[PDB]
C-alpha cells in the first residue's frame, strides 16, 4: 500500500561432519542456489507472477499477496525436444497458467520422458539435504530423522556412508520475461510492510531426493550409485552387474519423491525390484504433464533475482577407536608342577575405526595419528618369589608410544609391534622353576588420549 522493507534472507547454516556438495572447493564453505524444489503441498502458490510474502520463502511457508497483475509473457519450453514458444498470460494466477499449458499441449508434440538429470551428493548430515531442496526446508522431518537412535545422534547418517541423488525429468520449463514495467498493476496492496517476491522461472515435471546409507566405501558407493543410474535412470537398461545388485540390496534407501501428477511419496526400500519400479524413468502425458519441481524468485521492486544462500560448517567426522586383540594365541609350553610353567600369550594388535559408540565403521583419513601406549612391566628373578597379586609386584616400568595411520584407508589397522610378525607379546610368564614367579613380561596396550578421536574401552 505504501513504502516496504526489503526483508534479507539470512544464510542457511548447516553443519556437516567431513562432507560437502561436490560443486565446492573447486572449516566454512558460502554459496548460492537460485533454485527451490517445490512441494507439492505448495503447487497452487507456484505460477508465472505468483506473489508471495518476501519474508516467507525460504522456510517454504509461503504466504501468497493478492494484487492485481499486469499481464505477463512466458516462453514454454519443452526442453527433452527443443521446443520454444511465447504466450502471454494476461491475468496471471495459477488458473491462467494452467489454461494456457494445456491448451498448447493439446496440439503440441510433447515428450515421453522429458529432459533427464541425475547428480549424487555425500552427506553426513540430514541437514545438508537443504542443498538440494535449494531452501531451509526441514529435510529431517522429510527423510524421518528428527528423532534420536539409542547412541547415534538425531539427523545423521547411521551407516559408514551416505549419499543423496537428486534426480529430475523436466517435462516442461515456464519462464517470465521481466516486466517491462509494474509486475502489479496498483499499489493498494497489503504486504504488511514486507516488500514480495514473485515467481519469474518454473520447471515442471517429477523429482526425487533418494538418500542411500551404506556400509560400503565412500568411493565405490559414489561408483556403484552412478553407474546403476546411467544405466537405469538415463539409458532405461536393468542389466545390471553381479556388484551393482549386491549392493542394492544391503543399502538403505529412502526416496523422498515430488510426484509427477501432484502426489508426495516417501519411500524406504532395499533391493533391485524396488530399485527399478522407482529409479526407472516416469512417463508423461499431455493430461498428466508434469507439475512444478522447481521455481525461482525476482523481487518485486527490482525484478532482481532472490538468492539463497548456504554456509557450510564442516566439522571433522566422529571418530571413535577401539584397540583390539585378535588371533589370540596363549601356549603353555609346559607345566608339570614338577618345576615348569610357562605361558606365552601372543596377539595380533588392530584398532577398529568408528563413526559413533554403536560400532558403526569409518574410514579416517590416512593422516590421522592413532597413539598407542605399549607398557611395559617386566620382572625377573633366578628363583620364584611369592606375590599374592602382579600389583604387588615391583616391576621394571618402561613405555612406548606407538604411532599408526589409516595407511592402507581400510576400517581397521593392524598395529605392528615386532620384527618381521604381525603378532604382539600381550604377556611371557613363568612360575615355579616351586611355586611362584621367575619371569613376567606383560605389555599392556592401550589407546593413548587425543583431540582427534574418542575412544572405546570395550
Ligand atoms: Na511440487
Amino acid at each position: 500500500t505504501n513504502n516496504m522493507a526489503r526483508v534479507e534472507l539470512p544464510v542457511i547454516n548447516i553443519t556437516s561432519f567431513g562432507t560437502k556438495p561436490s560443486f565446492l572447493n573447486i572449516e566454512t564453505k558460502e554459496f548460492e542456489s537460485s533454485e527451490s524444489v517445490v512441494l507439492n503441498h505448495l503447487n497452487r502458490y507456484v505460477f508465472p507472477g505468483s506473489l508471495l510474502m518476501g519474508n516467507s520463502i525460504q522456510d517454504l511457508n509461503y504466504k501468497p499477496v493478492f494484487a492485481s497483475l499486469n499481464p505477463i509473457t512466458v516462453s514454454l519450453s519443452i526442453p527433452a525436444i527443443n521446443q520454444n514458444t511465447a504466450i502471454t498470460i494476461t491475468n496471471p494466477s495459477l488458473s491462467a497458467t494452467r489454461a494456457a499449458v494445456y491448451n498448447y499441449l493439446k496440439t503440441a508434440d510433447f515428450t515421453q520422458n522429458g529432459q533427464l538429470s541425475y547428480s549424487i551428493q555425500q552427506f553426513s548430515s540430514y541437514d545438508e539435504l537443504k542443498v538440494a531442496f535449494g531452501s531451509n526446508v526441514n529435510s529431517r522431518n522429510l527423510f524421518g530423522k528428527n528423532s534420536s537412535s539409542t547412541n547415534v545422534e538425531e539427523g545423521m547418517v547411521a551407516r559408514q556412508s551416505g549419499f543423496y541423488v537428486k534426480f529430475y525429468q523436466t517435462s516442461f520449463t515456464l519462464d517470465m520475461d521481466v516486466p517491462n514495467g509494474s509486475l502489479v498493476k496498483d499499489n493498494n496492496f497489503d504486504s504488511e510492510g514486507i516488500e514480495p517476491v514473485y515467481v519469474s522461472s518454473i520447471s515442471y515435471g517429477r523429482m526425487g531426493i533418494l538418500a542411500i546409507e551404506t556400509n560400503e566405501k565412500a568411493e565405490d558407493a559414489k561408483r556403484i550409485i552412478n553407474e546403476t543410474f546411467n544405466k537405469l535412470f538415463y539409458k532405461k537398461q536393468t542389466n545390471f552387474s553381479q556388484e551393482e545388485k549386491s549392493f542394492i540390496e544391503g543399502a538403505d534407501f529412502n526416496l523422498y519423491l515430488v510426484g509427477g501428477d501432484g502426489s508426495t511419496a516417501s519411500q524406504s526400500f532395499k533391493g533391485y525390484e524396488a530399485f527399478v519400479n522407482h529409479v526407472s524413468q516416469g512417463t508423461f502425458s499431455k493430461d498428466q504433464p508434469g507439475v512444478p519441481i522447481f521455481c525461482s524468485y525476482s523481487y518485486l521492486k527490482d525484478n532482481s533475482p532472490v538468492k539463497t544462500k548456504f554456509k557450510f560448517d564442516i566439522k571433522r567426522p566422529p571418530l571413535y577407536v577401539k584397540l583390539v586383540k585378535e588371533n589370540m594365541k596363549d601356549i603353555n609350553f609346559n607345566d608339570p608342577d614338577g618345576g615348569i610353567y610357562d605361558n606365552k600369550k601372543e596377539a595380533i594388535l588392530k584398532i577398529y575405526f568408528y563413526k559413533n559408540r554403536s560400532l558403526v565403521p569409518t574410514l579416517p583419513n590416512p593422516y590421522i595419528n592413532f597413539k598407542i601406549r605399549e607398557k611395559k612391566k617386566k620382572w625377573q628373578s633366578i628363583a620364584p618369589v611369592y606375590y599374592s597379586s602382579l600389583d604387588q609386584v615391583p616391576f621394571n616400568i618402561s613405555e612406548r608410544i606407538l604411532t599408526k595411520q589409516n595407511t592402507l584407508q581400510n576400517i581397521f589397522a593392524t598395529i605392528q609391534t615386532q620384527d618381521n610378525t604381525e603378532f604382539s607379546l600381550i604377556s611371557r610368564i613363568i612360575r615355579g622353576g616351586p611355586a611362584g614367579f621367575r619371569a613376567i613380561e606383560i605389555n599392556d596396550y592401550e589407546l593413548v588420549e587425543d583431540s582427534n578421536y574418542i575412544i572405546i574401552k570395550d
